RNA sequence: ACGGAAACCUUGAUUCUAACGCUACUUCUAAAUAAGCGUUA
């Protein structure tokens, strides 16, 4: 609710499940996951959970950065209130399926789409595949997908003014952001500005009006159900192998579903630190769950 | 405590074999090392 760190990408790889699947950006919990793998590797992994135990820590998904901020879409917000058009069943079709494709917005016509205006995706990134294989064992030909950045094109989040946090995101910048980060992947070039005056006076995070979620947050169990009646969401898996510098073989971590970004609800409500780890596991397994909003007209 | 870790698009291959810058064409055609002896004595 502080800054606007951005994130200048050259190639990245950001698997949703697979080695050649990559999306466009990541998830909160990837990037809070990388701070503390940096924290730990520092030596200063105790001051960062303190400041992650404190209400003033948010943090949000990346999202597109092109001139100006992106907005995620915000699902179930097609509302016939301002779509309600005498065209065709064509063009209602057409622009149906221009929304569904639709995935992020600029900041300056986040209430136009609200209004009822249509809006097409920009190139932001390619995604390409390439091939690679191992000359010793004649078998393994491996597909890694890629996210190649264009158009001075780069990933945005907003969070805290925090010096640590600063000094993370710097070391973060030379160890790379998920996926293969140790053959040209993930590795980005970090700016800090200001939020815009159009922004910082709409990301909320305690009242009782329509908000946008900015994180793929899940809600702790006292607030659900108003999620759960007046609530429009999407559900996201993060599953996986947890990794563990403490154990020779390789553990999958408990499969959370949470909520998608830009989901919309009536009410805020309390992010979790959950821990997804294995039993008998030394060490835990920290999945950042915690919203960051958006107001709504 | 990042659907993440580890992984060479790698090994072997000669732009090589055959093929006369060759066939025909006189440095040729006429031509005396030769002509004039004045005037004075």
């Amino acid at each position: 609710t502080y800054k606007l760190y951005i994130m200048t990408f050259q190639n990245a790889h950001f698997g949703s499940g697979t080695l050649d699947s990559s999306k466009l950006t990541f998830s909160a919990d990837r990037i809070f996951s990388a701070l503390v793998l940096e924290a730990l590797k520092m030596g200063k992994l105790d001051a960062f959970l303190a400041e992650a135990n404190q209400d003033k820590f948010t943090l949000t998904d990346a999202f597109p950065f092109q001139f100006g901020p992106f907005l995620p879409k915000p699902i179930g917000y097609p509302k016939h209130d301002q779509i309600d058009q005498s065209v065709d069943v064509k063009e209602v079709r057409r622009q149906a399926k221009l929304s569904k494709k639709l995935q992020f917005l600029a900041l300056e016509n986040v209430d136009d789409y609200l209004n009822g205006e249509l809006f097409e995706n920009e190139e932001h990134a390619v995604i390409d595949t390439v091939t690679k294989n191992q000359p010793h064992k004649d078998d393994n030909l491996y597909q890694v997908a890629t996210t190649r950045f264009s158009n001075d094109t780069s990933l945005y989040v907003i969070a805290n003014e925090s010096d640590l946090l600063n000094e993370l995101m710097s070391s973060l910048q030379y160890s790379g952001l998920g996926g293969k980060r140790s053959s040209g992947f993930g590795r980005f070039e970090l700016d800090i500005q200001n939020i815009p005056l159009e922004l910082s006076d709409r990301l909320t995070k305690n009242h009782s009006d329509k908000v946008m979620s900015l994180t793929t947050a899940l809600p702790v169990d006292a607030d659900l159900e108003e999620a759960m009646e007046d609530g429009h969401y999407l559900l996201t898996k993060s599953s996986g192998f947890a990794f563990s510098h403490a154990t020779n073989e390789n553990y999958r971590k408990q499969d959370l579903y949470k909520f998608a970004s830009g989901s919309t609800f009536s009410k805020t409500f309390e992010g979790q630190i959950v821990d997804v780890r294995p039993l008998d596991f030394p060490h835990a397994v920290l999945n950042y769950a915690k919203p960051l909003f958006f107001k709504l007209e």
